[PDB]
């Protein structure tokens, strides 16, 4: 579809602490401490009727930034982590 | 500072090419061929205006990066801030 910059209100905040949680599982960069989501946040409606949504995200964890991807179904609010790079430098 | 999102037709490309050409002359990176700039396109306007900081992820080589441009408003001079990777897609 096309994307559009959100706001890192409490939803995007949220979005953040799942990315972290994901990371946290897989283990690739240690145990990581979500800080917050950072500006800008992007989000891609995917369709008359949206489906799917893909999140980017710049995160701070563990006092370092993130670039995570997600992906979220529109009718059953499922959420899957499509990537998480980093540390990256600031947008 | 407000970011947005821009389009990727003509004016976009070029500062692809730019950035592409910038990193070439700078070689972190080998030469690089430009391909494409791709969605999602972002600019931030930094404060009366001072200038702009746009982030592309540009296709060069067959790879993905992610380049960030900074534009004066009064000289309307462009500098390559960061150029990112190979990264993957945004």
């Amino acid at each position: 579809g096309e994307w559009e910059i959100i706001d890192i209100g409490p939803f995007t905040q949220n979005l953040g602490k799942f990315a972290v949680d994901e990371e946290n599982k897989i283990g690739q960069y240690g145990r990581l401490t979500f800080n917050k989501v950072i500006r800008p946040c992007m989000k891609k409606t995917i369709y008359r009727e949206i489906k799917g949504y893909e999140y980017q995200l710049y995160v701070r964890a563990s006092d370092k930034l993130f670039r995570a991807d997600i992906s979220e179904d529109y009718k059953t609010r499922g959420r899957k982590l499509l990537r998480f790079n980093g540390p990256v430098p600031p947008p």
